[PDB]
């Protein structure tokens, strides 16, 4: 299946400036858990953010232009972007804006980290309807020695 996964915050900001503005190693954490062995889909700007693929997942980055780096594989639509994932059991969708709105409806999981924090961005995750999601795992955590923003993960499954 199509899984996406995504930290958000206050109005589902994801992103700002080409990166993340937050501090929360739990989340990391809980992101390298869920995605370990899987193949991996990004959009380009995303990629530009880490510019090391993600090891122990095969890397596939969306551009309509030719590749620039040999170590990921790189497809110019979300048809080919699935296709290049092969016959796994699970693909992850990883990020970022532009990439969530194109796989949400072919998705059947969402992992979700919602963050207590209320920044400015200038990405946000698509608006998404609980008339299509159900909740089957949720828990919250308070903030911490490491993390400064309490938070909670939930799983979601398409109706
Ligand atoms: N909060 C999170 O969990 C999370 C996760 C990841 C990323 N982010 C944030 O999200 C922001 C980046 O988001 P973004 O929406 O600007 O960019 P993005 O979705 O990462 O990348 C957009 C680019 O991907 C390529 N692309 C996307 N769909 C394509 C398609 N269907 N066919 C061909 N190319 C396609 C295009 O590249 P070309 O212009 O080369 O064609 C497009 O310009 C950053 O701030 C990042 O930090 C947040
Ligand atoms: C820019 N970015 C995208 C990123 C970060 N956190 C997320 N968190 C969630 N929940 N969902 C995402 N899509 C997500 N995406 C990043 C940033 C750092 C690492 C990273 O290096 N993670 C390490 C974890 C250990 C470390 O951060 O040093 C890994 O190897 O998976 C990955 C993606
Ligand atoms: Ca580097
Ligand atoms: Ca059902």
């Amino acid at each position: 299946m199509i899984s996406l996964i995504a930290a958000l915050a206050v109005d589902r900001v994801i992103g700002m400036e080409n990166a993340m503005p937050w501090n929360l190693p739990a989340d990391l954490a809980w992101f390298k858990r869920n995605t370990l062995n899987k193949p991996v889909i990004m959009g380009r700007h995303t990629w530009e953010s880490i510019g090391r693929p993600c090891p122990g997942r095969k890397n596939i980055i969306l551009s309509s232009q030719p590749g620039t780096d040999d170590r990921v594989t790189w497809v110019k639509s979300v048809d080919e972007a699935i296709a290049a994932a092969g016959d796994v059991p699970e693909i992850m969708v990883i990020g970022g804006g532009r990439v969530y709105e194109q796989f949400l409806p072919k998705a059947q999981k969402l992992y979700l980290t919602h963050i207590d924090a209320e920044v400015e961005g200038d990405t946000h995750f698509p608006d998404y309807e609980p008339d299509d999601w159900e909740s089957v795992f949720s828990e919250f955590h308070d903030a911490d020695a490491q993390n400064s923003h309490s938070y909670s993960f939930e799983i979601l499954e398409r109706r």
